[PDB]
């Protein structure tokens, strides 16, 4: 199904977009949807994933308003969000 990522702060700046539509498999996880996002906007890759290819602990991923693990299922119509940590103390 199709779903959309909303990007904020530094991540929206790096991607050059505040909203990205992705179309993933019916059994796609949030992690699969995240890989689709990065494929569309590869500049995000260094900000989202560590050297090990794992999501950084300090990146906040939401699915429909709630904290989401990358293993969570998705559904057509989902609104996913990525928030970075703030730069200030
Ligand atoms: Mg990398
Ligand atoms: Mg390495």
């Amino acid at each position: 199904g199709s779903m959309e990522w909303k990007l904020f702060a530094d991540l929206a700046e790096v991607a050059g977009s505040r909203t990205v539509r992705v179309d993933v498999d019916g059994d796609a996880t949030v992690g699969d949807a995240l890989d689709a996002l990065v494929g569309a906007h590869p500049a995000l890759e260094s900000r989202v994933f560590g050297d090990d290819g794992e999501l950084y602990d300090h990146i906040n991923v939401l699915r429909n308003g709630e904290a989401a693990a990358l293993g969570e299922a998705t559904a057509a119509g989902d609104e996913l969000a990525l928030f970075p940590p703030v730069s200030g103390g």
